[PDB]
C-alpha cells in the first residue's frame, strides 16, 4: 500500500507474511501481517475487529484492521525482535533464569488478560513473542485461529511448527479450551531453561509420541476420558514416564513444579494462567534488562 513506504519482510506465520513497515504521513513503524481466498469470512472480520479493543502490557496492540481492495491486513505495534531470536542469539550463555522467569511472568500476566476475556491464542510458539529494549514481552496474533478457523499450507509451503500443540489437539479433540495456551508457554519456558526445543516433533504423529516418551502415554488415571478421543489408537505404545529432573535440567523445583502443573495432559488438570502466577516460582521475580543486539 502506498499508505507505506515498506521497510521490509520480517517474518511468515501460520495465518500470514508479517513485515516492517513505515507510514509516509505519520512517520509511524508498524507490523503489518497480511492475512491469506474465496470470499474472506464476514464473521471473523467483525470478530478480529473486535481485538482492538484489548489493551494490557503484554499484548502486542492491534492498530487497524484493514479491508480494502478485498484484502485482510493486520497493523499492529511494532517490537524489534522475536523470542526465537533472542533464544538463538543466547544459546551460547543462555537466557538468565532472572530473564527467563520474568519473561513467564509476564506472558501468564498475558494470557490471564486473554483468558479472561474468552480470547485464545491456539498458536503460541517463540515466534509470535515479542521482546522489547525495556525488558517487556507481548503475545502477537492472539485470538486467530478462532476467528479464521485453521489452515493446513501455506502458500509459500512452510513446515507448520507442530512442536508447541498441546496433546488433546493432537489427539483430534474439536473443543479447545484456555488449556492449551498454557501447555504453549510450558514447552516454551522449557525451551528458554534447555536451550532445545522440549518435544521437536517432525510429524503430527511424532509429535504426540515424543511427548508420550517423555510423559509417559497417557492413561484413564491421569487423563480421564483419554481412550475415547477422536485421533486416540489402542496401539499406540506404552511407555513409562521420566522425571521432570531428567527433562528441563537444572532448573530448581519451584521451576519443574509449575511447569509440571503447565503440562499436565487433562486439560481439566492443567494450571490456568491466573494461578500459574500465583505458584512460588514467582516469589522473587523481577524486571532486568535484556542485552537486546538489534
Ligand atoms: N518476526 C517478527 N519480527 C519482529 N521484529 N516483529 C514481529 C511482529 C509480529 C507481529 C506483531 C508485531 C511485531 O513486531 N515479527
Amino acid at each position: 500500500m502506498e499508505n507505506f513506504q515498506k521497510v521490509e519482510k520480517i517474518g511468515e506465520g501460520t495465518y500470514g507474511v508479517v513485515y516492517k513497515a513505515r507510514n509516509k504521513l505519520t512517520g509511524e513503524v508498524v507490523a503489518l501481517k497480511k492475512i491469506r481466498t474465496e470470499g474472506v469470512p464476514s464473521t471473523a472480520i467483525r470478530e478480529i475487529s473486535l481485538l482492538k479493543e484489548l489493551n494490557h502490557p503484554n499484548i502486542v496492540k492491534l492498530l487497524d484492521v484493514i479491508h480494502t481492495e478485498n484484502k485482510l491486513y493486520l497493523v499492529f505495534e511494532f517490537l524489534h525482535q522475536d523470542l526465537k531470536k533472542f533464544m538463538d542469539a543466547s544459546a551460547l550463555t543462555g537466557i538468565p533464569l532472572p530473564l527467563i522467569k520474568s519473561y513467564l511472568f509476564q506472558l501468564l500476566q498475558g494470557l490471564a488478560f486473554c483468558h479472561s476475556h474468552r480470547v485464545l491464542h491456539r498458536d503460541l510458539k517463540p515466534q509470535n513473542l515479542l521482546i522489547n529494549t525495556e525488558g517487556a514481552i507481548k503475545l502477537a496474533d492472539f485470538g486467530l485461529a478462532r476467528a479464521f478457523g485453521v489452515p493446513v499450507r501455506t502458500y509459500t509451503h512452510e513446515v507448520v511448527t507442530l512442536w508447541y500443540r498441546a496433546p488433546e489437539i493432537l489427539l483430534g479433540c474439536k473443543y479447545y479450551s484456555t488449556a492449551v495456551d498454557i501447555w504453549s508457554l510450558g514447552c516454551i519456558f522449557a525451551e528458554m531453561v534447555t536451550r532445545r526445543a522440549l518435544f521437536p516433533g517432525d510429524s503430527e504423529i511424532d509429535q504426540l509420541f515424543r511427548i508420550f516418551r517423555t510423559l509417559g502415554t497417557p492413561d484413564e488415571v491421569v487423563w480421564p476420558g483419554v481412550t475415547s478421543m477422536p485421533d486416540y489408537k489402542p496401539s499406540f505404545p506404552k511407555w513409562a514416564r521420566q522425571d521432570f529432573s531428567k527433562v528441563v535440567p537444572p532448573l530448581d523445583e519451584d521451576g519443574r513444579s509449575l511447569l509440571s502443573q503447565m503440562l499436565h495432559y487433562d486439560p481439566n488438570k492443567r494450571i490456568s494462567a491466573k494461578a500459574a502466577l500465583a505458584h512460588p516460582f514467582f516469589q522473587d521475580v523481577t524486571k532486568p534488562v535484556p542485552h537486546l543486539r538489534l
